[PDB]
């Protein structure tokens, strides 16, 4: 038993150690989207660059939950980082839409972390997740919510003109 | 015979004199392409600018191999520079087209020439080629294939509406 | 098969998807190693912070070479990223152990790619690899053979006073 | 017929293009000259570098004809560009002696254009020549006629000092 | 046998420790050369001053073999270093004249190096020459060509004068 | 005999012959020294770069030699330089003590040379001497003296704690 550990429920844990791999995956996700888009026979820069964005994101995500579970005295185990379902993502509109869905999992993910926390009686992870997780997740199902909704009104993904000009103006 | 020739073969100074030719005619081809773009019936600035650059590119690529044959001992041979296949190239898409195919010529070329210098056992002509030919040949394919999947998702050639928005968005 | 391939090979395309692995793999292996100096039972900063940084370049080596996939028509294919093999990693010394190791096995995989990149004929992909990769691994192991060297040297891993001025001294 | 077209005369139309030719082909010729100073037994290195001025001249002074042409709606046809006279081209002195020669040919093909243009009453291009080709025409030739009289008065060709020297104190 | 070893053969590290010895000879013959134009008989403080750039450079360029050794697990051992062949170097001409045979001596050795580097398969090595060594003895080679050929040409070496000049002009 | 000898001896000029190449080797010694602290298995970098700073010392300290016997008329004779003792030096302290007998071996060689510039009456050379050579090897000799005592009292050479610490706060 670490020195430092206090109020750290051997639950909450293995929870951790269970999402820090979910946010990895989330991770790995994103870069295939990112250089799915890279493809000579797709070719959206800003989409690639996006998704990139987003990797980079989740994994610095993941890394901050790896360091929660040695400041509290847990101790990290890794396991196998799943690759994703596919490997062509179709198109613009139908990647933004699987990582909405994705945004949605992980933010699920997290809330019943946070009801565990609370079960527990933990107020640190509880605030630990209120403050940097919870949030910016709203703020990221949000952020592509809208993209969904513009790409679609555009006339995607029927309309590579669509795709095109959104990557400009809006990824831009 | 030159004082500073050594491991020079006969076959590969012939090779480079061919390449040299090559690489002027690419030269002549994208100059054509670009005036092509700059008629008031054509119109695309960005289109004309483009590929007056990648002119100046193939030019550059062959007073460097110019250089070469110099530096070893060669002896330049300079032939007669043959006119492109077409005046009219008729669109954006249909040109950037030809300039892939063009690329993927030269490129052929040249990748004989590493064969030819490899056989010969000539190291310093075969790092030549893979530091300053192959690797931005592969570069320049990529870019043209890119070029092609976008103008085509766009509605192009039928939409001088594509043409337009990508000569400004991405030519730009 | 891509507009944009010329000179690649079935095999090649197949072993850069299998690099692209190996390389996210060591990526893994290295963060796993950091946090575990982030340990309030371990406790060594720069440990941790190194291992950090050989991690972010794994995992950008491996980008790199989904890019190069990318460039000449491939197509990438994913795997899941394996565990790695220990979650304590005991020492600072036997960590850099493990590593030197972990980077003679990503290096004779590498120089393998080369052989099957020379016996296909693909220059574009052998000066690649000699440029982008077995140059910098030569580099990464003696590095780590120092560090080895001095660590012993220095009486660990049987004396924490050895491991923790090198920290300071050697990776601060 | 171009929209843009207005007292543009068939024949003039045909006259540019054969100008534009007759620019590249002097371009041609002096990037020819250049290298061979270059070469390891001729060795004049501000020679050199002075013709492939000249070179960027000529080549440059075609492409203002170029987009003269689509200026007043003609229509560019280019031409094989015919490999040049020389091979070695002997020394500083009689390089310049032909430079002269070629200077004074393109000088007189711009006047019977003139004459042309004049006949065909067509003040536009009567005064594009005049104010862009054979001002800077006469100005070429007696650069030209400078070179070749202070080489002859310094014991050229049959002096290698002049020639070095010249190289050195004039075209530095 | 060193942890850091890999994928070198035996005979590599004998033909670097070969090399790294030819490299510092024609460090000591330049040394020699420039200390021959210091002479109060001989007084040309370019050449002088020329020669002796070119020892730091090929004593530079042993050092860096020497570390080339110690990174890949070698183990250097270095030779008695033997005086040049002669001790009055008669001219500026016959100095360059002798300097360009040096250069094409140890530039024979480093293509022997890289075909035994190929044929004991050792891309590192291969890469290691052809980047640099094989690329910066072309260059030069040129160079002393040049040289040869402008010192011959004015009268070299029976005109003190093209020497004095020369010095002045070209190696200022 | 040279225009500008006056009051040189025959037997200096042989002695300053002598003493430029002890000056070499004591600067092949050093560079020896040097790469062999470069070793993965030795890996003290900051020996490794001091040595390497000797050497460049005694380098510098021989050509010095080299333009006094210019300067007097004398006329350079070099001799084979012989390659060092050892080509494994041990340790540290191993290497200083080597060193410090090597600088009193060189130092030797100095006095016995200002002895005979006296006898031979030549007070040029003999503050020559005095100001450039015998001053700084005073000094030298105290720094090596300095470093043996350290590197003994810290325990070394059978404690490379000893050897790590001292490369990093001392030769740092
Ligand atoms: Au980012
Ligand atoms: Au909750
Ligand atoms: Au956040
Ligand atoms: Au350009
Ligand atoms: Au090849
Ligand atoms: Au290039
Ligand atoms: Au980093
Ligand atoms: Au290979
Ligand atoms: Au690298
Ligand atoms: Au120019
Ligand atoms: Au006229
Ligand atoms: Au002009
Ligand atoms: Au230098
Ligand atoms: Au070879
Ligand atoms: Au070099
Ligand atoms: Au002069
Ligand atoms: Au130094
Ligand atoms: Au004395
Ligand atoms: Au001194
Ligand atoms: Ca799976
Ligand atoms: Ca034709
Ligand atoms: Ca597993
Ligand atoms: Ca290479
Ligand atoms: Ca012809
Ligand atoms: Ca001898
Ligand atoms: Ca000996
Ligand atoms: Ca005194």
């Amino acid at each position: 038993t670490s020195q430092v550990r206090q109020n750290y429920d051997q639950d909450s844990e293995a929870a951790i150690n269970r999402q820090i791999n979910l946010e990895l995956y989330a991770s790995y996700v994103y870069l295939s989207m990112s250089y799915y888009f890279d493809r000579d026979d797709v070719a959206l820069k800003n989409f690639a660059k996006y998704f990139l964005h987003q990797s980079h994101e989740e994994r610095c995500h993941a890394e901050k939950l790896m360091k929660l579970q040695n400041q509290r005295g847990g101790r990290i185990f890794l396991q196998d980082i799943q690759k994703p379902d596919r490997d062509d993502w179709e198109s613009g509109l139908n990647a933004m839409e699987a990582a909405l869905q994705l945004e949605k999992n992980v933010n699920q993910s997290l809330l019943e972390l946070h009801k565990l926390a609370t079960d527990k009686n933990d107020p640190h992870l509880s605030d630990f997740i209120e403050t940097h997780y919870l949030n910016c997740q709203v703020c990221a199902i949000k952020c592509l919510g809208d993209h969904v909704t513009n790409l679609r009104k555009m006339g995607a993904p029927e309309s590579g003109l669509a795709e095109y000009l959104f990557d400009k103006h809006t990824l831009g």
